[PDB]
């Protein structure tokens, strides 16, 4: 039943939605009850979707405190994630090697829960650096896994950024989806592969137009792999990383970004890999 909220308490926490808003028009910061939160405004009663998706709770998934339906709109209150999104940090203090490995581990931990032990399993479909939030200890918190996906919303929209949805599509989406709409948990594995590549290189998923998911193959192929990998590594790490474990992590990302979905590993395997190379 989560926690039923009175719309009043939401107005006061958000200063009556007084450009206390985070970037997203529907995303506001609510300061109240000591622990801060984030309020997302959604059109129409989406209560039915919550009663299904509310099954998904995990330490590394953005937690839903509750919801409120007021005058034809649904206001959802999530745990506030200070330090914003991984994209902000990778494309802007800099995340150390330890932190980058921790974040990859939390995401693999959440993807492992979603694909196997969520009752029933659920495919994310929208795993991106911008959706992976961080908390005060820079731990991962997956977010836009439902109802915020482009065509998952029952109430369609025309306040839509086409060029932006398409940029993320080419950089994160697996080929079997772009070509046939084939939706399997392997598409999350492909996306998760690109995230790791972002964590290792800090590069844009689509650079200035080469995709970050095709460069890892050239970096690990042929000869002089050590030198090509050093150059691939994020400069901001400044040698403060074990090149051995970086190559290993880059290897598990290449398998994740393979074109054949059945060749890709299950996230459960990636979760076991990241846990053994962790501190
Ligand atoms: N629970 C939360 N805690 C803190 N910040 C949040 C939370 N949910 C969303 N945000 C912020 O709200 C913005 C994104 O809102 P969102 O509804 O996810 O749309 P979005 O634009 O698709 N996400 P993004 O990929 O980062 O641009 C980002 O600046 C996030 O940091």
């Amino acid at each position: 039943s989560l926690t039923v909220y009175k719309y009043e308490d939401l107005q006061n926490a958000t200063n009556f939605f007084s450009e206390e808003n985070k970037i997203k028009g529907s995303v506001y910061r609510a300061s109240f009850k000591g622990d801060d939160a984030a309020v997302k405004i959604l059109k129409g009663d989406v209560s039915s979707e919550i009663n299904i998706l509310k099954r998904i709770n995990h330490a590394n998934i953005i937690r839903l405190s509750g919801f409120c339906v007021y005058k034809g709109n649904t206001y959802l209150v999530y745990e506030f994630a200070e330090n914003n999104s991984l994209d902000d940090w990778l494309h802007s203090m800099c995340l150390s090697w330890f932190q980058r490995v921790q974040i990859a581990h939390d995401v693999a931990d959440a993807l492992n829960y979603l694909h196997n032990y969520a009752n029933p399993p659920h495919v994310h479909k929208n795993l991106k650096s911008g959706n992976i939030l961080l908390d005060g200890k820079f731990r991962g918190k997956v977010s836009n896994f439902g109802l915020a996906r482009v065509m998952e919303n029952e109430g369609g929209d025309e306040g839509f950024q086409l060029t932006r949805h398409v940029i993320g599509t080419q950089g994160y989406m697996a080929p079997e989806y772009i070509e046939n709409g084939l939706i399997t948990p392997k598409m999350d594995v492909f996306a998760f592969g690109v995230v790791i590549l972002e964590l290792l290189s800090g590069r844009e998923v689509v650079g200035s137009d080469q995709l970050l998911a095709s460069t890892v193959n050239q970096v690990l192929e042929g000869d002089n792999v050590r030198e090509k990998l050093r150059g691939f590594m994020d400069p901001n790490l400044r040698d403060e990383y074990p090149l051995d474990l970086a190559f290993s992590m880059a290897e598990i990302a290449k398998r994740c970004v393979a074109r054949d979905l059945n060749s890709r590993p299950n996230v459960s395997e990636v979760f076991m890999i990241l846990s053994k190379i962790q501190s």
